[PDB]
């Protein structure tokens, strides 16, 4: 599964650490991928790049995630609830996140030589 | 729904805030969406990092627009032709523009604090 | 077909001219697009950015494909094991080459001042 992480530069670089393995916490505990596998892209945006809702900080950031399809709905609400819940400390709050599954057929994956149904 | 704006920095940048605003009239337009969740990312391109096809010129621009499922493809074809209509005055003629409309459950969205469903 | 490619910027500037034609190969090849069709973005990151597995190295390199519905599996499997294969000469190995395909309906495509079902 690969995600893909986008804030403000000056509010999502100070703690893109910390967040980096929250995230990768909440993959294995909601489903159950082995924390090594952790598949991270961050882009820290300039403030004229980034047009996010007024009602919402300057700490608004949005998670993009693809994987396959065949987990349940149960099991994708239970990783977006521990996302919400684990970015409270880091100054994020449920306001300022947005979360967004994609899910595609294995067979439209490709990793270690092989098609994902492989 | 959020939007994702690819092109050469060299040419949108200086119209971005523009461009911004007429996008957002085009969610609100085709989608009735309100102004106030204008939601939309900036990638602005060097040369060397944006193959696209001879025929085009250094104008060419990319919108990838991700939202949920369950609007009228009437809809979505209203919202293509009013971006066509509306950039057409910045400079992006029909041959420089290029849509792509992604859709998604609901309860597949993570947004303040719940999954989309609720 | 919209192409992106994502790496450390070390090691896909060096290679990215060659890594561009490369894949406009595999999309000719395995599903017939004409090669003056290429639409490719390409993001080259910093270290601090890329957060990759640590059984891969940093010429690690992520590929999304999104296009239309209805190539078969078959297209689509061919395509990437040419991919696989045609990346080695630029030293990336197959551990360290992920591929992911998107699929949307026609109409849900915008381009040359027309919705993709109607041209």
């Amino acid at each position: 599964p690969q995600l893909k992480i986008y804030g403000l530069r000056e509010f999502l670089d100070p703690i893109k650490q910390e967040l980096s393995d929250i995230i990768n916490s909440c993959m294995t505990d909601a489903l159950q991928y082995p924390p090594e596998k952790r598949n991270q892209r961050f882009f820290p945006l300039e403030r004229s790049d980034f047009f996010y809702p007024p009602d919402r900080t300057e700490r608004y950031t949005i998670i993009e995630l693809s994987m396959f399809e065949g987990r349940s709905v149960a099991a994708k609400k239970q990783l977006i609830r521990l996302l919400f819940e684990r970015v409270q400390p880091l100054g994020i709050s449920a306001q300022d996140l947005e979360i967004t599954i994609f899910e595609t057929p294995k067979h439209n994956w490709g990793f270690r030589g092989l098609p994902g149904d492989e």
